[PDB]
């Protein structure tokens, strides 16, 4: 574990991250797919074989041995709020299993389902929430990487709000 694990936020591609593991927001057909996906996909393409898996799940596979965790959320163009909201919950419950599993002493995670998947919605709140719900149990160094100032600020203050 990190000596005291921590929560920070950076405004960068998350494909130029210094941390131990990468979380993908994945889709759950291994595919290259857009944004933060194809990002992880120019740096790891190695880390797609058989990297399809379900929404609700993360899925580990390693290029060299640095490990991608291939998160699937909802996207919520196709889930109801109530499904959707439970899907991107179990989605972080089982990044916390793999972070765990690996043994790492840090991950860099995007928000997932705020962006493509968000259908059209800010989520910024709704999915930072349900990322702590499963990572405070963690005692690796957590690493949010997001695209816009605004959210880099919004984040900033939620993880000082907890001190
Ligand atoms: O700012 C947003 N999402 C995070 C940034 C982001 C990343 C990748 N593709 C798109 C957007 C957002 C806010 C309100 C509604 C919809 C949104 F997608
Ligand atoms: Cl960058
Ligand atoms: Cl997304
Ligand atoms: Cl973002």
């Amino acid at each position: 574990g990190a000596m005291a694990p921590s929560y920070r936020v950076k405004r960068m591609d998350i494909a130029k991250n210094d941390e131990e593991c990468v979380v993908n927001a994945a889709n759950p057909r291994g595919l290259p797919g857009d944004g933060v996906c194809k990002a992880v996909y120019k740096k790891w393409p190695e880390s797609f074989k058989n990297s399809a898996t379900p929404v609700g799940t993360a899925k580990t596979v390693m290029c060299g041995t640095y490990p991608v965790i291939h998160a699937v959320g909802p996207n919520f163009s196709n889930y109801t709020e109530s499904e959707g909201d439970r899907e991107l919950a179990a989605a972080y419950r089982e990044v916390a299993k793999e972070v765990t599993r690996l043994g790492v002493n840090s991950v860099a995670i995007p928000l997932l389902s705020t962006g493509v998947y968000s259908g059209g919605k800010d989520r910024l709140t709704q999915s930072l929430n349900h990322l702590f719900t499963a990572m405070d149990s963690t005692d690796a160094d957590v690493v949010i990487y997001c695209r816009d100032k605004e959210w880099e600020k919004k984040i900033s203050e939620a993880i000082q709000m907890r001190t």
